[PDB]
Order: structure tokens, then C-alpha cells, then sequence
């Protein structure tokens, strides 16, 4: 007899891994740029005048990773 | 006799991995740009004058990854 | 007789690994840039004039990793 | 003999008291206000939540004022 | 014989009392206000939450004032 | 014989009392205010939470004032 019974009888409850509200509220801002003879070759990545706001939220939560084997 | 019975009887309840409200409210802004003789030749990525707001929310939740094997 | 029975009878409850509200509130700002003869040749990564705010939240939570094996 | 000859032979030339260009360029902005039980009774002047930009240029120009009399 | 000859043979030239360009460029901003039970009774002047920019230029120009009299 | 000849042969030239360009460029800012039971009774002048920028330029220009009299 070969018998294989992985259960995972599990509970994740009552606000266990939440985030709150997400508010992104920029207060305006000002930018001015003057550029003349500028010259770019192979694979240049350039950002000359910037006023930049990022809210990035890949997180929170109840991440579970599991693996089983049984091998002959 | 070969018998395989993985169960996964599991419970994720009551705001367990929720997000709140998502609010993005940019307060306007101002940008001015002057460019004269510029020249770009190969794979150039450029951003000269910018006022930029990004809200990115790929997260939250209860991500579960599970794998089972049985081999001869 | 070969018998495999991993259980994982677990409980994660009541704000166990939650984050509060996420507020990103930039207070405006000011940027000015003047560029004359600049020249970039190979794989150059450049950021000349910037006022930059990043809120990055990939963390928080109840991360669990587990692995089981049985081999002959 | 009574005689009265006030002349004023005067010259005001070539940008003598001029202004340049006037530019008013607000970069946006953000305001939030919550008021519950407030009460005002007599000649009250109030400004609770404000984001305000004033450009006031009451000068410039060629205003001339002159008055003449001769009395017995 | 009574005679009165005030001349004022005067010259005001070539940018003599000029102002340059006037630029007012607010870079945005952020304000938040919460008020519960406040009470004002007589001639009260109040400014609770403010982000305020004033550009006031009452000068410049060619203002001339003159007065003449002759009395018996 | 009675005579009165004030001449005023005067010259004011070539940037003699000029001002340059006037630039007012606020760099944003942030204000937060919380008020519970405050109470003001008579002629109160109040400023609780403020971020204030004033550019006041009352000079410059060619202001001339003159007065002449002759009395018996």
C-alpha cells in the first residue's frame, strides 16, 4: 500500500494581513527646462528635468509557498 | 494499492488580506520646456520635461502556491 | 505500507501582520534646468535635475515557506 | 502789470520708468478642510483653509497732477 | 510789475528708474485643517491654516505732483 | 518789481535708480492644523498655522513733488 494524504486544514481570518486605505495626493509643483545642442548615442537612458511621484504597493498579504514529494 | 488524497480544506475570511479605498488626487501642476538642436541616434530613451504621478497597486491578497508529486 | 500525512493545522488571526493606511502627500516643489553642449556615448544612465518622491511598500504580511521530501 | 507763465517743458523718454513683462504662474496645489460646530457673532473676519497667490502691481504709468491759482 | 516764471526744463531718460520683468511662480503646496468647537465674538480677525504668497510692487512709473499759487 | 524764476534744469539718465528683474519662486511647502475648543473675545488678531512668503518692493520709479507760493 502507498497512501498520500496532505491536509492543509488552515485559517487566516479577521483582518489578518490587510493594508489600510492608499491615498496618493500630490500638491502640484513646477518644472522649467532649456536644452540646446545635446546629443545621445547607443543605449542612453536620460531624464533631464523631472518632478516625479511614485506610489508602488505590490505588498501586504498572507503569502504561503509549499512543496511536497514522495519518490522511488 | 496506490491512493492519492490531497485535501486543502481551508478558510480565508473577514477582511483577511483586503485593501482599503485607493485614492489618487493630483493637485494640478506646471511644466515649461524649450529644446533647440537635440539629436538621438540608437536605443535612446529620453524624458526631457515631466511632472508625473504614478499609483501602482498590483499587491494585496492571499497568494498561495502549492505543488504535489509522487513518482516511480 | 508507505503513508504520508503532512497536516499544517495553523491559524493566523486578528491584525497579525497588517499595515495601517498608506498616505503619500507631496508638498509641491520647484525645478529649473539649463543644458548647453552635453553628449553621452554608451549605456549612460543619467538624471540631471530631479525632485523625486517614491513610496514603495512590497513588505508587511505573514510570509510562510515550507518543503517536504521522502526519497528511496 | 500782473503776469503768470508756469512752463513745464519736460521730457521723459526711452523706457524711463517702465515695467518688464508681468508673469503670474501658479503650480497648482492642494487644500482639505473639516469644520464641525464653529460660531461667529460680530464683525468677525475669518479665513480657515487657504492656498492663495496675489500679484499686485499698482505702480507704473505716467501720472501727472498739477494745480494753478491767482487770487485777490 | 509782478511776474512769475517757474520753468521745470527737465529730462528723465534711458531706463532711468525702470523695473525689470516681474515673475511670480508658486511651486504648488499642501494644506490640511480640522476645527471642532471654535467661537469668535467681536472684531476678531483670524487666519487658521494658510499657505500664502504675495508679490506687491507699488513702485515704478513717473509720478509727478506740482502746485503753484500767487495771492493778495 | 517782483520776480520769481525757479528753473530746475535737471537730468536723470542711464539706469540711474533702476531695479533688476523681480522673481518670487516659492518651493512649495506643507501645513497641518488641528483646533478643538479655542475662543476669542475682542479685537483679537490671530494667525495659527501659516507658511507665508511676502515680496514687497515699494521703491524704484521717478517720483517728483514740488510746491511754489508767493503771498502779500
Amino acid at each position: 500500500q502507498i497512501v498520500y494524504k496532505p491536509v492543509d486544514l488552515s485559517k487566516v481570518t479577521s483582518k489578518a494581513g490587510s493594508l489600510g486605505n492608499i491615498h496618493h495626493k500630490p500638491g502640484g509643483g513646477q518644472v522649467e527646462v532649456k536644452s540646446e545642442k545635446l546629443d545621445f548615442k547607443d543605449r542612453v537612458q536620460s531624464k533631464i528635468g523631472s518632478l516625479d511621484n511614485i506610489t508602488h504597493v505590490p505588498g501586504g498579504g498572507n503569502k504561503k509557498i509549499e512543496t511536497h514529494k514522495l519518490t522511488f
